[PDB]
């Protein structure tokens, strides 16, 4: 599923995501719309056989099991599949576990390079929430 900007920020603040662990809602959008371009079924396979998944393309080398990932870890435990849901609550919910580590909302490199730093809450703006 393709969310919209404000249908996915509407989503995300639902589910409790507004200044989460600090990060304003329109950080956690932001971070979607350059990670997966809104996108729930994205993947990114990498060459060292770890693969990224969903709207936030979380990885499978620490935080969710796909079976096909030597060495790996599964720290949100879950499966990878849960991340490809038209319901972003799996995402969410591994995404707050990822994000109250000590390196937070850096953990997403697209967030680190496009988003952080900048007015985010311009992700959110306009959108009756
Ligand atoms: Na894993």
């Amino acid at each position: 599923k393709v969310f919209g900007r404000c249908e996915l920020a509407a989503a995300m603040k639902r589910h409790g995501l507004d200044n989460y662990r600090g990060y304003s809602l329109g950080n956690w959008v932001c971070a979607a719309k350059f990670e997966s371009n809104f996108n729930t079924q994205a993947t990114n396979r990498n060459t060292d056989g770890s693969t990224d998944y969903g709207i936030l393309q979380i990885n499978s080398r620490w935080w969710c099991n796909d079976g096909r990932t030597p060495g790996s870890r599964n720290l949100c435990n879950i499966p990878c599949s849960a991340l490809l849901s038209s319901d972003i609550t799996a995402s969410v919910n591994c995404a707050k576990k990822i994000v109250s580590d000590g390196n937070g909302m850096n953990a997403w490199v697209a967030w680190r390079n496009r988003c952080k730093g900048t007015d985010v809450q311009a992700w959110i703006r306009g959108c009756r929430l």
